[PDB]
């Protein structure tokens, strides 16, 4: 855990401000910007964020 890490997927975000929107989409299994949906688990969300950077772009 850290000041730049999500409360659900335990992955990073482009900014500490978008990080608050990141967790609110992760709890529902969704990406905060490309709107893609998967399982609401860290294993599935990490697999998505490993290929997605629209999260703060
Ligand atoms: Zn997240
Ligand atoms: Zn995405």
């Amino acid at each position: 855990m850290g000041s730049m890490v999500c409360d659900v997927c335990h992955h990073e975000c482009e900014t500490a401000k978008e990080l608050e929107s990141h967790r609110q989409s992760c709890i529902n299994g969704q990406c905060p910007y490309c709107m893609t949906i998967t399982e609401a688990t860290e294993s599935a969300l990490q697999a998505h964020y490993s290929i997605c950077k629209l999260t703060g772009r």
